[PDB]
């Protein structure tokens, strides 16, 4: 079996993603700090429900459909959750929490447990500065209305940040039947990954892929400095060189594949230098993803 | 995908350095009060149409006439008579057709271009005649002033040539290529050879913002591409709609 | 005889592994606390456990298998533990605790008791700050689905944290009949050593080693300070050349191996200096783990 883990980056604009919420007057965004600098925003399992929201696009059947009509967020369900007899939110039947009984165990042996078959986590920024504001205000309408809001008009400020943040994730997975079409489109999907981290309006951003590296597809697991390449500039190829060896006579390699953005600016002679076992270079990344998906699918 | 990417726009002709070379000036929310009026001098009388000294109200937003009272139709009190559900059934719903970003400003602040990122991604949710009859003539013209408390209104030709793209959805056309001295935003993606290599490209050419604007080689550029000059732009939305 | 042990640590990566769960509203990590500060994480039974499960892709005879099919954890066994007769789980026949008799000693002379052939710790992380959390929320289905699980919505944080932390361990046994091959498949399977502390499908983390020390393999057990080298630096190249000095005329030193992190970045001046008894110096943890089991081994 093959194992495979990639790494992306995306391009830099500016972002807002309200997530703390500690206070009503003002929005909070930063999440962890590390070294005395705070970077990280953003949660995986959000990306999890965009991903969940982006495969209905690609015509496959699903179970937890969100629905907003009550007050409360609601996700409804089918009958029950069936690995095997569709796309089942991609092998992901959950639990079941209860003892009601009337579990599938009884009668379709159904043990209440999931195919993961993925993983993932949460990403990193680049930039510490969070420290800018917008300073806007909200008015009231006051105009005889039959509804009123807040009966009030007043000033806020949210927070914004010019950064690029990155994104590691692993599969490791193995196929079965009727699975390799479900995973090329997850492998399909993967790519544009827009309308991340709720709704954004006034804030638009996005998620299109520049200089994604994928590592050691054939061997087994040996994943290792997921966070390295930052600082907008490249850093696996020196890695590349200097950890598995390009050459096969000391510190033998394994195969790799390379972004388009690492190979649209850098010199053509380290092209052609970088040959020993040719690697794989591409310009656009969707090209890469469906030749990978080609390679390591087996089909 | 049914959808048009992002068409960044420049005019060439109030945070101070946020980060150490660049800055915000102009929210995302200005921008949209300043089409509320240009909408209404196209003939669309909307609901909220607050003059905005005084702010109405109109009835309850449960037809989504009029652009949907752009895109806020939305009530979040606590009973709203039933929050409408009787039989009206508009439950703080909220249309996702227009999506813009913060204008920021090329030129470092001293002790004027600016670009507006765009989002018309509506597929099917806009492609019904209630909305056709009204994103053709609200949002192709463009052309209006922004502000009204001070001089502060730009809306300018210059922007990026770029189409539908209904094979691939929604993807990073790059973002923010000011162009204003460079003129590079085509990043040398030319779709002049398939067989081998630099198939990037989807024939998204068009009377640019500086084929007279600029003088350079382009004639082979229309002769490569062979995509789909102020007012041509209006035309374009037309065209494919 | 011979007697190794090492010590070995991680890539830095955000990181959480909930161990505490005093209360259900949020999930705890720290486990305890030394000079005013509270450090470490992760109990060695979890890596025992990882070991056991990944013995298995190697190709080794099993006994103890879990299962997730009742409502208890239960893990399975084979008709009675066997030192001899196979892996064993690596010569890991545990007692009999009851008094029902027909225990093996009888027939088999079987003594209940184990061949334990290794000894390990817990882990300690070097960075104390864990005041930081997420603030995600959990919906209720109520989409007429036939099976409720909480019949609420409700908002509940994590906790989380940015650090590398070490790992000592040590071996100091013997060989015996087809216990070679069985050895050098432990060394091989504690190099790459992932899916620790459970699945993590929002937390991905691995164990993949850099900068690994072993230590006076041919004499007595003479460990000192295995928790040593922190601070995100190296600190085992100036106690080498303090205790136990590389020159043999006043303090004299034993043969040592040294990880590719550490030599990836010093003066190559250095390096050359550092040649009394030459050391063992190599680039890439694999090949110094293949090196170092194939001369402790004998073979």
């Amino acid at each position: 079996n093959l194992n495979l883990f990639a790494t992306i980056l995306t391009y830099p604009a500016p972002a807002s993603n309200y997530r703390g919420e500690s206070e009503e007057n003002r929005s909070v965004i930063q999440k962890i700090l590390k070294d005395g600098q705070k970077y990280a925003i953003i949660s995986p399992e959000s990306m999890r429900n965009a991903l969940r929201e982006m495969l209905i696009e690609l015509g496959q059947p699903n179970n937890r459909t969100r629905l907003h009509s009550e007050d409360q967020l609601a996700v409804e369900f089918k009958e029950y959750p069936n690995p095997d007899k569709f796309a089942d939110d991609f092998l992901f039947g959950y639990m079941v929490a209860q003892t009601n009984d009337a579990k599938e165990m009884k009668k379709l042996n159904r043990p209440a447990k999931r195919d993961s078959i993925f993983r993932c986590n949460m990403a990193v920024a680049v930039n510490p500065y969070k420290y800018d504001t917008v300073f806007y205000q909200s008015p009231l309408n006051a105009g005889d209305s039959a509804w009123k809001n807040s009966t009030s008009s007043a000033l806020l400020h949210r927070e914004v940040t010019h950064t690029a943040f990155q994104y590691p994730f692993a599969l490791a997975g193995k196929d079965c039947a009727a699975k390799p079409e479900w995973v090329k489109a997850l492998l399909q999907a993967i790519a544009e990954l827009n309308g991340v981290a709720g709704g954004h309006a006034r804030a638009y951003y996005e998620f299109a892929p520049r200089s994604v590296v994928a590592r050691l597809t054939p061997k087994l697991v040996a994943g290792y400095q997921t966070y390295g390449f930052d600082a907008e500039g490249n850093w696996l190829e020196l890695s590349r060189l200097t950890a598995t060896d390009s050459d096969n006579l000391d510190l033998p390699a394994n195969e790799f594949w390379l972004g388009g953005e690492l190979v649209r600016k850098m010199d053509q002679e380290q092209k052609a230098q970088l040959e020993a076992m040719g690697a794989h270079l591409y310009a656009n990344p969707e090209k890469l993803f469906a030749d990978l998906a080609d390679s390591f699918l087996g089909v």
